[PDB]
Order: C-alpha cells, then structure tokens, then sequence
C-alpha cells in the first residue's frame, strides 16, 4: 500500500530501517515473519509467483500449491483492497509476491539475515557474479554455510548440464517458493538459464523483495555465459539493480567484494572476502 | 476536446497559463480539482488508468475500483461525445486519464503545486535522474517533504529488492491512482521497473498530464540501470520529454539542477539545489 | 481511382495543379470541399480514420461517429467500385481517408490555404521540427493564427505532461477528424507521442493527403525527443517525406525555413521566417 | 509449371526469349495477352493479388472483383493441377498472380513494350530511383507518355501528402490490378509507402512478373525516404533485384541511366537519357 | 532412425559411403530410388514438404497431392514408429521429407548423380552463388544440361520479374516436389525470394537431404541481393552449410570453383570450371 | 527437489560427487540408472522432452511414446509434489526431463561414462566445435567408438544435406529420447540446425542434465556455420555453458583439446588428443 510521511514520521522510518540492518539481532526478522505465516488461517494463500507463461501459482504456509480458492477480499489501512482468487491451479485474482502482510508499516528494509566474520549480511537477493568461469559455485555454497550458521541452508539447483539438475522453469519457481517459505538461507545454483520468458523476467523483478520481506537470503550464482568482454560489466549492472547485495570477483585470486544495500535510501556498504580451497573443492571463507 | 482561438483569445489563454504557475496561490489548483471531484455523482467514473496488459481499470472519487458501469454518454461544448462503460472490472468504453473535466477551457498549464526555498514548483510529473547510484532516493523524499509543506506526502514503492516493495505492475498503478486522487504531493520510488509492457508505456505517456490536470506533483526516482556511459543522456532525454520538471545531478556533490516547464509554450526555468545528509541518510535541501 | 493521360491532358493537369497553389484564391479549395461535404446525404460516411489497433472509425459530415451502416456500393468513372460498411462502430468495409470524392479529376495538388507576409501557404500536412527544445510550440500557434487570418484556428492537444492534455490515441484521432471536417487551419501540439502502433503509423501515412484533399492545413509540432545528434536529420527526413510543407529551425535565433511542396511533380519552394517573442511567450511572425 | 530441356530445346528457348525483346514488334506481346484474356470464359478468375493482410483478392477479365467462385481445377501439361476458389471475396484456393496461362512454353522474357528515342523498352517492373528529392515524378510521367506512344498511359497514385492521393494499401492493389488488366503503360506514383506488411511484401515480389507476363510496363517512383547516405545504394540494390529495368539519376543534372534486363540469362543493357523541363514542370526526354 | 556401430561396421559404412560417390555408376542411385518409389502401394504418401505457413503438403509417387489419408503407422528396425495422416490437404501426422525409406542402412552419402568433363558430381543441393550480377543463370542451365547428359533437366522458375515466373511460394514447393519425384537433374532459377517464412526456412533445411536421398541434383541460383560487400561471404557461408556442393565465381571471368561434399565425414573436393558464351547467352562449360 | 546442507553433509556430498567421476567404475552409473528404469511400472512416464512448438512428448522405459495417461501425483522427501498427465500425445501436466528419480540425493555429478587412452570421460553433453570446416564429424565418430568401448555407440543424424538425414526437429528429439533411454554412448551429427524454436532452445537447456542424470554421453558436432571470425569464440562460449565437456580444435592439425567439467563446483580438467586419418576418412585417436 502507500504510506504518508512528514519530516518527523520520515525520520522515525529511516531510524527503523537503519536498525533493521545495524542493530536488530541477526535473523530476528525471519523468525518474526515465520510467526506471522504460521498464524495465517489454514488454506490461506500466502505467496504467488509467476511461471514461465506469465500466469502465477499460489502457495499456502506449508508450501503446498493452492488449486482452487473462492474469491476473497481484504481492506487495508491505506483504504486499498486486496483480492485473491485461485482457479484451476492459477491465480484468477491477486498479485505476485506475498499475499499476506509480513512488513506492515516497516518497509524499505534489508533485514539482517546473519552475522559472520565480523560483518552483517542482509536478507533479500544476493547475486554472485563476475569474470567468467571463476569459483562462483564454491563461493555461493561457502556463503550458504556461513550465513546458515547454526542452521542448514537450502539448495535450489537449476539449468546446468550436471546430474539431477532440473531444467524446467516451472519446477524451479516451485523450488524457490518452498525455499523462501521454509528457510532463512537459500542457494540457487545458476540463474544462468533464467537470463527471456515472462515468468523468468518476473523472477528477476520479484525475488529480491520477496526475500527481503521474508527476511531470508537467496544467494544466486550468475556466471556470465556472455562474452569475456566488458559485457560482464553490463551483467554486473543488471545485477546491482535487481539485487540487495552484490558479490563480485577481483583481480586477486580467491578475493571477492561484497556490496550491500543496507536499506531504502541508506548507505551502501562494501567489505572484502578472502577464500581458499580445501579437499574436494570445498571453499572456506577466512574469518579472523 | 479541441479549442478555437484568434489572436485575442490566445493572448488571454497564455496570460492564464502564465498565471497558473507564477501568480496563483501554490496548491490552489489542487484544492480546486478536489472540489470538482467531490461534487461528482456517487459511483461516477473519474479516472481510468492502463494496466500491464493494455486494458484499463476505472476508479471513482474515493479511489475505489469500478467493476460494472452501464454505458453512459456526455456531449461537450466542442460537440464531441464522451462515453464510459465498465464491465467485468475493465473499461469497455472510454479513454485513459480523467473521466470528468477538471481543467475546462484552462488547459496547457503547470499549476503551481508548492513554493519552497524561494522557488515555485510545478505540479505534474517530476523525474529525478542522472549519474547512476547517486542519492536519488534521498532526494525524492526530501523533495516530497519540502513540497508537502504543511501536508504529508504520499509514497508509492515499486520494483526494488527491498522489504515490503510491491513488484506487480497492476498493484503499482492501483497505488498511483489512489495517490493522485487523494494527495497533492506524491513520491514514486523507482520507475526503474517500468522502463516495455503496454500498461507501462501508457504510464510514461499519461502520468504527467494526469498529475498536471489534478494539480498534484509526482516525484519519481529514475536511476539509469543502463550503462554508466552517455546512455544516461538518452534517459535524461526521454525524461525531459515525459516530464513537467526534471531534476538531475551535477558534477558537484549534493548539487542538483531543476529544469521546470512552466506551461504550454512558456519559458523553461532552471534553478539549483544544495543538499546535505544528516542522521540515517535523511537528506536536507538548503533553503536560505 | 486511376487516371489516364496523353501529352495534352497531362499538360492541362499540371497547369491546373500549378494554378491550385499559385493563382487560386487562398482558401477557395477549402470552401469548395465544404460545399461538397454539406451536399452529402444525411448519415452518409465521409471520413474513415485508423485507431491505435489498426481498425478505423467512420464519421459523417457533422463529425459524428457512425456506428452502424448497412453495406453500400458506388461505381466510379474508372470502373472501380467503392464500398462502405460500418458495424459495431467500426469500418467493416471501405478504406481509410475520405469516403466521398472531394477532388474529382483534379488530384496531386497543394491547394493554397492562405496568404500571409507575401507568401502563399499550402494546405495538407505541415511539420514544424528541428534542433530540440526550440520554440516549436510558439511557432505552430503563431502560424495557426497567421494562416487562420479572419478565422480562428483549431487546436488539437496531445501527448505532453501538461494540464488538460489528452494522452489517449483514440481520442486524438477523434479530435483530428472533427478538426479537418470543420476548420481550414489546424494545430496539433506534439506528434511526439505518435512517432509505433498501427493507428499511429496510419496517421503519418494518411493525414497529409486527407488535409490536402480537404484543402485545410494541419500544423504539427514535432520536437525530436531523440538524441541531440544527427538523429534530428533522420527525423527531418521522415518529415519531408510525410509532409506537404516543412518548417525547420536555423542557426539564427528566431529564424525558421519553410520548405513547401507546391504540387505533384511541381517545384519545391523555400522562404524564410523571422520571429520574436512578446508578453507571455506569444510569438509574432514579422511580415513586412 | 516446370519445363524440361536438353541443349537443343534450350537454344530454341533462348533465341525465343532474345526475340521477345530484340525483334518482336513493340507492344505485340501486350496485344497477344489481351486476346488471351478476352477469350476467357465470363466470370473466370484471371488475376489474384495480395492485400495488406496477406490474403488475396481475385479479378475477372474486366477488372471486377470476384467474391464467390466454387472450387474448380485444371490439369497442366506438366501434370500439375491448378485450383481456384473464391469465398467471401477472398481466394480460398489458388495462388497469387495470373490465374490463366498467358505465357505458355515461352517464359523468362522481357517482352518489348515500346520503342522510343532509338531504344527498346521492356515490359515488367521499372523502378525509377536515386539521389533523394530529384525529379523522379516528372521522369516517370514523361516516360509514361513516351512509352504509351499512341496510347494514353494509366496513373496509379499512392502514399503522398497531396490532394486526391489514396493512402490505403488495399485500394492501391485494386488500382494496380485494374491497370495491368487494361493498359500497356502504367505509372505508379510513389512506392514510398509500400517499402513492411505482407501484402506490401507480396507486391514487390509479384508485380514485375505479373507485368512482364501481361506484356505491360509499370513505371514506379521510389524516392529513398531513408538517409541521404549510401543507404540509397541499398535501395538501388533491392531495386535491381525486384525490377525488370532500373532508372537512376546521375551526377549530371537532368541525366538518368536506364539498366534493362532483356530476359532470362540474357545480357543486361544500359543507355542514357537526357531531359529538360518546360512549363509547369512538364519534363521532356530528348530523343534525337 | 538411429543406427548402431562398432569399429568394424563403421568402417564398412564409410567404404559404402565412399563407394556411393567414387565408384558407383553415375545416376545409379537415382534409378534405384525410382524403383523403390514405383513399388510403393497406390495412394501411399511418399513425400511431405512444408508450405509458407509451416504446415506441409503430401504427395504420392505420381507427384499428385494427397488430401485425405486415414492415419497409418509403421514399425522400423530401430523400433521407432512412423505415422502418417493427411486431412484437408495437410499432414495431420508425419514428418517433412521422404515418407518411405529410400536409403535403408546406407545413409550419409552424396550419391554420384553424373560424370562430366572428367569429374563426378554429387546429388543433393548445389548452390551457385558469388559476386553479384555475374552469370549465375547461364551457369545453372549449362550445368543442368551437362549433368542431365542423355536426359532432359527440369527447370523450376521462381521469384524474378520476368514473364511466366511464379512468385507464390506454395506453387514453388509444389514444383520442387514434382521435380525431385520425376527427374534426376533439376534447376531452380533464383532462391533469391526464399532467403523468412517458416516454409521457406524449412526448404533450406530439407532440400539437400531430400535430393541426396532421391539421388537427384538440385542446381539453385543464389545471387546475393544483399550489398556488394563481404556480405556475400556470409551468404557463401550459409550456402556451404545447406548445400551438398558449392559453386562460386572467381577473380577470373568465366571461371567458377566447385566445392563438393563427397559424403558423411568424407573428404571435400574442389575442381575448377572454365566457361564461355555463345549465341543468345547460351553458356558452355569447357570439357577437354 | 531442493536439498539442505550444513558443513558436514556438504563435505560428504562433494566427496561423493568427486567419486562419481574419479573413482567409480566407468559406466557404472549408466548401469545403475538402467536398473532403475526397468524397475519402473509398465506404462509409467519416464522422460519428457520438448518438441519444436514448445509442448513436450512423453516416453516410457521402452522408448515408446505415451499418448494418454490419467493424471497421477507423487510426494517427494522435499515435500514437493510431482504430477504427470499425458493427453492427446502431449504432456498436460509434468515437466521436461526425467519423470522418475534416477539421482536421488546424489546430484551435481559428472558420472564417469568411460575410460580411454589414460583419461576418464564424463557423461552428459559433449560439444565438439571450433575452427569451421575442420574434422568434427570424423572426431565425434572416433570418440563414439572409443567411449563405447565394448559397446556399440548410437548415431543420431540431423540437419545435413546428405542422404538419409532427417531434417524434421520432432523426429530428431524422438531419436534423442530413444538414444538416451537405451545407450550409454551417443553421437549427434550436427546440432547445426538446432542453433531458434522453443523446442530447440529447450534442447540446449535440457540435454546435458538429462544425459548426466542417465549416465550416458551425448557427443554432438557443432560446426559454426557463422562467420570465420571471432564469432566462433561466442559459439565456443555458448558451448562451455550448455556442455559437460568441450572438445575444440587447435592450431596444430589433428589436435584437439578436451575441457571437462568433473562435477558441481569441482575442478575443470583439460587434456590433449592426437588424431590421424586412415582409409575412407576413418579417424583414429592415438592412445599410447
Ligand atoms: N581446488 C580448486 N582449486 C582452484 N580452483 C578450483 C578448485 N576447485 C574448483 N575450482 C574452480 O571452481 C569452478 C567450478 O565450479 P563451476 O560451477 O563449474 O564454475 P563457475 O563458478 O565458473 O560457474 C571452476 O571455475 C573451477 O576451475
Ligand atoms: N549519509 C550518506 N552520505 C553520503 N551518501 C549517502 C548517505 N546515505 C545514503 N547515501 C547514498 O544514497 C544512495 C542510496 O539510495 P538508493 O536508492 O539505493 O540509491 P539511488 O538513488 O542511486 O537509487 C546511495 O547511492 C548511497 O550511496
Ligand atoms: N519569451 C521567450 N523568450 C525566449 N524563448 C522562449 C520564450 N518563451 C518561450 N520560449 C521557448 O519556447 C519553448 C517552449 O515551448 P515548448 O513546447 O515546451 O518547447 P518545444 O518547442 O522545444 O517543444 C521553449 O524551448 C522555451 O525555452
Ligand atoms: N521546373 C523545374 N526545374 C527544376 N526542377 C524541377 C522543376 N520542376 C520540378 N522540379 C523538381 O522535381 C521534383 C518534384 O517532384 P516530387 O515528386 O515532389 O519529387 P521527387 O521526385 O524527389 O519525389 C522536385 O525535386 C523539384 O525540385
Ligand atoms: N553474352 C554474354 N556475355 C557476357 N555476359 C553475359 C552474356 N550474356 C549474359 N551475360 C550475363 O549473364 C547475367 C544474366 O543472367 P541473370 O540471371 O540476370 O544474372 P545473375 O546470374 O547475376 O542473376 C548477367 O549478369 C549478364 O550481364
Ligand atoms: N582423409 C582425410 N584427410 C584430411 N582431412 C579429411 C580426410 N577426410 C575427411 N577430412 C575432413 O573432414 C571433414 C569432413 O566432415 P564434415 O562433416 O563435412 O566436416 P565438418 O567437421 O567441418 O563439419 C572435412 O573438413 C574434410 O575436409
Ligand atoms: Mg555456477
Ligand atoms: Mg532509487
Ligand atoms: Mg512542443
Ligand atoms: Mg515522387
Ligand atoms: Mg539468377
Ligand atoms: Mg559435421
């Protein structure tokens, strides 16, 4: 919905957004939205996501697809009306994204998802990309483990000529919905096949916000299949745009740069990462 | 409708347009159209706006969508006939834009929306853009506050990987209609995802005029996701074209230029803005 | 229809075409076609024009849209057959353009629409364009007044972020049909939003001839939203092509060049225009 | 249909093709096909031509459109089967082009259409083009008169902002069919609006052969609306390709070059033309 | 179908393919498939070829189109199933290409179609192209005669502004099917209008193989209508790709180069051709 | 489905993936999935693959197309639900790829398909490409024989102007499904005609993973029909992307480089190949 502000309420909002990243307990936001989701009435649509065609499928709090749901409406504080209707396994009415309010008046944040190596990481979309054929896969997985911390991280595999990899876009989105609905730390191996169909385009556009709202982090690998020219710069551009945080390779081997958007209109941060390989290509991110 | 003129009536028109920006009390035009809107018969369509598909949805004076409305016509002074019909929540007949006359014979104006720091600002579409990754978001919000003055400004959020941001174009237009129907000062955070679908294209084309007619100002952020080359110049071009006023960054940090179209065939004005950051990235525009 | 010629009839045609611009009383052609139109049977389709989709709407001599009209045919001298049929507010049968013969055997002319400042001006399409952000709007209006002479000129407003401006293409064409059917001098403020949909493309293609045939002049503003490069030259090219006359800005401030096509295969003329601003940006074209 | 050859029959064919241009009486071929057409059964489809959409309309020997024609077939010498069927004013079955055999075994010719100034001219498509804004219209008309000789030439007007010009593609093709069915010399003023829709594309592809087969000549003006760069060379290229003969302007004023294809695999000829203007821009081609 | 191989069967295959070009009696393959075709049950579909739309028409051994054919299936050695069904004159089921097995286990060959001037020529698609406006038409016909030898060669005419030339793609494919079904040597004058519609694209893709399988040769003219730049090189590229043999012009007048693919994975051969003109542009290829 | 990991389970996965290529008995994975497939219930869909249109056809364990299959669902460990439904010979419900789990928890592998010349080769997609018109066909076949070892390799022929070659994309995919379902080593001669339709695009995207999952290797020829410029580098790029292993030609004649992806996030290997020709172009890869 839309929000109204004057100098005073605006200053309160910014402080709140600033706190959501800098002072809130890492992962607290995720815990909060988890509570919101489980309090939702059984059978209630909570998430709509677009499929390849452009239509969208709907899920409930248990990551189960909703096939039929008689039209229902809701009136917001803003005075706007939200309406949802699922028919024949497709959203007849409604919009893509979260179908229940997780944020409330607190919007425009990059909820702290985790803390590691002396740095706070934001939830939302995190694109790992840069100089082709580098160690992007090893890096997303190490990051997945580090940010998961005490928790296991979820892995969504898509579009790679390796065993067991799904290459059907509709299964892919189904995997993403389940992931964001049930896990704080998520890895998507190769966004290569997405970058275009309507559903695919919808994904670039919706994922970051969906994740940021849930308070989860989606760490996606994006190796520029394109040339080895300054075309990567265009990819890196289209990435800072659709991402909450960016992670790109550098001149120095094993080194990556992390560019984080800490929130709406807030300062963008940058810190470095040093990594090394161990047995069976398991990558480790040096902390201290 | 069309209007006829001879040297004398034309000179009267120009003086009137000139007055609408230079001498009218700031915000008076908004107040006037507000009165026109509330005098409208209950259930009467007042605004039609295109959705992604290209079809358009219709609203009444209370920003409530009209779903069914039996065909009805009206005969203008021009002799032309206006017809509106809504069926199944879509305009069966009519046109995009205001469905009731707010301007009358006084057209081609840039109604003064507010006065601040010794400068008058025009209503209509205001695009804030320029050298990528600058302080565009902080700037639209400060401007929102400044022009709102005694009033709160409305904020429409769209297409950013931040928490609570809607990424569905149809919700977006719904948010814009409600805003222009109820608030004089409006901020749209990121027009990035719009720039293309038919509805999106319709938006660039219709917004400025819809706002100018209402007498409200829509301050939209437009960070060129494109290259960091002279591609921004093309964006800045496509912006002077669809905007009533333009605000672009300069060589000097914190400094912006405001290019205003004061009205049909009237002189274009330019003045400078100096800004600075405070706590939690709240931007302040220096007045005196 | 098609016309046959031998050296002698051809010479008579050229003399007639030459006369239609050089010796006929300015505006006499308009008066003539007005008479032809009013003699048309009531309810008879006289003008068909394409809408955005590509379909076309039909009007009668009073600029009223025809919604239903049972198929009817006519046999020309050429032996060809003209057929018109309107159903559900759309041309089921027929062609775009004038649906009744206004020209007869006298075709390929640039009927003199007016005389001013010692120069004769042709009817048809007149595009005013050149070096971006110049005084194109002030210029079309001054021209509108000058060529209107004793008569008021009609103003069609479209696609500008100013108050009261229509931004819906279908209303636009409706405004153009009414204008050409009832006024000898017409101004279209901004063809910017047209230059593409089928209806829009149809417009560039049909307007000049429709106007030339009616004997009216359509003075359209065309500010190249494009770059500030030699892209304007391409616009200026696409303009000499679809126009009867061209008006472009020069190196010298306030000066414009008028390139006129005086008729089929006839000589193209060029003369200069000196202008200056007065109060409220009202432009004046210096005569003597 | 397809034809079989051995060295001997091939040599006979080439001699025949050579004769069709070099020794046959100018215009004899046209006379011959005229006889073939008038011997055709009444109501029999003889010519099919594509309209803008891609569908095609059918005509009889009197240039009257056929609206309904029950399926009918014919077996050729080749063993192939020709089938025609018209329903609802459109070819349900059949192909574009001549629907009755005018050529027989004698194909691949450029029938001499006329002789003038000591040169033989071929029937078929003749494109007049070159350096923009030159005297193309005056040139096609003089050529029309010269090649018409004792006969009047037919003039098809299309896509120019002049009075009486049709701008509807479907009327255009209707005009072309009637012309080729009834006149040996034809002028098409401006192919500018054709160069793209399916019908338009069909035209470039079919006209030359239709004309060559009939034994008539279609002299079309093609002023490159495009740049004033070496883009004209690309137009001149696309012209030698779809034309039987080419006529292009030179460095010298009033001078044109005529490049003629004398027949299948035969030598291409070139000769020069000197022209001058008289009263009312009537152009004259110097003979002796 | 698919074929299985080990080192030994593979070596047998290669020897067989090598034999099909180097030692088999020229034209023997054509004779063989002719026998296979005539042994086919009456009314049995034998060839399917795509029309402009993308659908395909079906023919029987006598080059007669099949309009209705009740679904029928066949089980191959490979275990795969072939199914054909024609309804309303279109392939409801089946695939493009030969509908009966002509090759068997012997695939990947370039059957020798003829011997002339001390060189063996392969069946399949032969594209004659190179430096624009050269003697391509004279060359395909001389080649047609030479390879036809004791037999007449068939000529398919398409897309040229000459008398009697078909310009309808559907008639064209109909002509090609009849040709390949009844003649060993075939000439297609101008593939210019094909190079794009689906049917046209299908043609480039299917012809070479259809011809190679039949054991006939299709000699097609392809004059690059494109620029006179290194764009011909791109055409020459797209030609080596879709052709069995390539024939291109050289620096020396009258000289051409013949690049032949002798078979699957086999060596590509090249030899030169010297030609000269006689009366009526009949070209002769010098043998001894 | 999605998989969850912590540092420990992740390390176990990587070791397992590493083992699938480095220590498992060559071809053991293929044998394993063969067992899984034959244990599948009769009539059960096991593989779905896209056809040109974009729809997909379904096969059972015997490579027989399924035409009708009443909707059926399955619940995975992940909690996700797999659903399949075939109607009118097309997948009404389901996804492209394997319809039964062959991998299980062991995903992201490059199963060793064979060992030869002291090197292990991975299953999945193998693209052979590089400097145009080289010995790509001889190379894929030698590789087919070498990797087949004790077994015969399967050969799928497509899009080449040679005898017996299928040029219909739908037959092609039918050939690929049968191959991957029944043979460990597969050769596809020319992917040239695929590189675009939806089905074709689906193929590039799905094949590698389908093969890797089955444990079979698809060796495809890809001669860049494109220029002879650095366009091949772009092809070589689009190839490393969709391939499990890459084989490209070098400066040295007969020499090729083999770039292998050994598994998810694992090290990429490179080794060289020396080859020579024998009789009838049979290529031999030098081992010792
Ligand atoms: N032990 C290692 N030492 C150095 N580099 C390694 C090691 N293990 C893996 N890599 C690199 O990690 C990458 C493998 O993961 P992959 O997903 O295929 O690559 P990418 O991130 O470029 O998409 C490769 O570029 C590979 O060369
Ligand atoms: N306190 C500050 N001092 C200097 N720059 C700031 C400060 N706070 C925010 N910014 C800048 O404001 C911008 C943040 O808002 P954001 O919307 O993400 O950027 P943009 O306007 O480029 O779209 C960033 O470019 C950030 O670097
Ligand atoms: N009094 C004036 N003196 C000089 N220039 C003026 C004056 N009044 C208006 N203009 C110019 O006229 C133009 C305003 O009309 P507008 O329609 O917005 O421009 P354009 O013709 O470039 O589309 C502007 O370029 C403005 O700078
Ligand atoms: N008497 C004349 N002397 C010199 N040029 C002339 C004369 N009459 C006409 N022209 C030229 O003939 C052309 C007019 O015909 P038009 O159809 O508009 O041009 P185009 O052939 O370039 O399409 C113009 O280029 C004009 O300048
Ligand atoms: N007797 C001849 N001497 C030299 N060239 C000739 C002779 N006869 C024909 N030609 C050339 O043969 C070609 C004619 O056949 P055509 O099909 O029109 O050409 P193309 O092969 O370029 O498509 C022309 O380029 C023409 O100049
Ligand atoms: N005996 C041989 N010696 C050298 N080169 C050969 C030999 N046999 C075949 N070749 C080469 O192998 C290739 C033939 O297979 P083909 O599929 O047509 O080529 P490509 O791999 O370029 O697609 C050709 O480039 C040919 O010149
Ligand atoms: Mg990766
Ligand atoms: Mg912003
Ligand atoms: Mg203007
Ligand atoms: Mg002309
Ligand atoms: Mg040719
Ligand atoms: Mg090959």
């Amino acid at each position: 919905m839309i929000h109204l502000y004057d100098a005073k309420s605006f200053a309160k909002l910014r402080a709140a957004q600033y706190a959501a990243f800098h002072t809130d307990a890492p992962g607290s936001w995720f815990d909060h939205t988890s509570g919101v989701l489980e309090s939702v009435e059984d059978g209630t649509p909570v998430l709509a996501i677009g499929v390849e065609s452009g239509d969208a499928i709907v899920f409930d709090k248990n990551a189960q697809r909703i096939v039929a749901y008689k039209e229902k409406s809701v009136k917001a504080e803003d005075g706007s009306v939200s309406v949802v209707q699922v028919e024949n396994g497709f959203m007849k009415q409604g919009h893509r994204g979260w179908l229940v309010d997780l944020t409330g008046e607190l919007v425009g944040c990059s909820p702290v998802v985790a803390e590691f190596g002396g740095h706070r990481y934001a939830s939302g979309m995190v694109i790992v990309t840069g100089k082709g054929n580098s160690g992007k896969t090893p890096l997303v997985h190490a990051l997945g483990e580090a940010l998961g911390g005490k928790d296991k991280y979820a892995t969504v595999r898509f579009g790679e000529p390796l065993s067991g990899y799904n290459t059907d876009f509709n299964v892919f989105v189904d995997d993403i919905a389940r992931a964001m609905l049930q896990h704080r730390v998520i890895v998507i191996d190769s966004l290569k096949n997405v970058i275009i169909s309507r559903g695919a385009f919808d994904l670039l556009s919706d994922i970051g916000a969906m994740a940021a709202s849930r308070g989860c982090v989606v760490i996606a690998s994006l190796n520029p299949t394109s040339n080895d020219d300054k075309i990567v710069e265009l990819v890196k551009e289209a990435s800072r745009s659709n991402s909450t945080s960016l992670v790109i390779s550098t001149d120095v081997d094993g080194e990556w740069q992390v560019l984080t958007r800490t929130g709406e209109g807030l300062q963008r941060l940058t810190h470095t990462l040093q990594t090394s390989y161990g047995e069976h290509s398991v990558l480790t991110i040096h902390t201290s």
